[PDB]
């Protein structure tokens, strides 16, 4: 029922990305939390090879499967690239992926 020190440090890097807010308090995390089902957006699953969202990321961290931080980063990094593939470069999701990308990386250097 407990959480390894590595788990507690993956939760921290996870939570900072989720809770990041822009200059007038919007949470960029919102659109990325969870994808609509295959039945509700087949185009996404037919155009993006390996679909990723944050609660799916959450289910492996809280459950067990990340050996270090950069292991979790690559599913985050992967998720963003998916968003930036499916959405056009000037789209909002696209830039929020970009901004959150740096947050993830700004957080990890802080160890
Ligand atoms: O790449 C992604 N793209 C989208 N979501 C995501 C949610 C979690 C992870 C990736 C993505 C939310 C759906 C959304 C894209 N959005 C779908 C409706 C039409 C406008 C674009």
């Amino acid at each position: 029922k407990y959480m390894t020190p590595m788990q507690q440090k993956l939760n921290e890097v996870y939570e900072a990305v989720k809770n990041y807010t822009d200059k007038r308090g919007r949470r960029l995390s919102a659109i990325f939390l969870r994808l609509p089902s295959r039945s509700e957006l087949p185009d996404y699953y037919l155009t993006i090879k390996k679909p990723m969202d944050m609660e799916k990321i959450r289910s492996h961290m809280m459950a067990n499967k990340y050996q270090d931080i950069d292991s979790m980063v690559e599913d985050f990094v992967m998720m963003f690239n998916n968003a930036c593939t499916y959405n056009e470069p000037e789209s909002l999701i696209y830039k929020d992926a970009l901004v959150l990308h740096k947050v993830l990386l700004e957080t990890r250097r802080d160890l």
